[PDB]
């Protein structure tokens, strides 16, 4: 609210670092969850494929 | 042979299941690709600050 | 019976073997992709903190 | 604090490169996974096909 040019830059580093970290977390849980759902789906598909071989 | 036709029918059903699984995989994979693009964008964006 | 029945069955065994090939290759690539994803997610864990 | 704002910034650059490396590879490996699922699907089409 009364920052000078120097104080504003320090503020920006802290702030923009903070935002980036928050979005990276969001991205992390979402990628992690999708990765898992794909993993499960691939396993299911591969099992069906085993049954096709087994026939 | 009717035998060879019958097992092929069973094989049709299994293939259908495989195809369904794959359409889900393909859609989930696309969503994951969008998420990774978005994240890589957050990381490049970070730099240059 | 038919020579055709036989030939059809040669096609079907070989085709099934192509399925085995496909399954091993898909499964192994799937595991490689999973491990690499897990790795990248650890790096993201580092960035968050 | 400014010493930590420094340590943070460079670690961020290094980890970011490692992530970018990781996705360049994953993206390609996924390309391979895809064509190969394509190949198996075609095979199944052939089994069905007789």
């Amino acid at each position: 609210h009364m920052m000078d040019m120097t104080q504003q830059e320090i503020f920006d580093k802290q702030r923009r670092l903070q935002e980036l970290s928050e979005k990276v977390r969001t991205c992390h849980q979402e990628i992690s969850a999708l990765r898992k759902a794909l993993q499960e789906k691939e396993a299911e598909m591969l099992q069906v494929l085993e049954d096709i071989q087994t026939i």
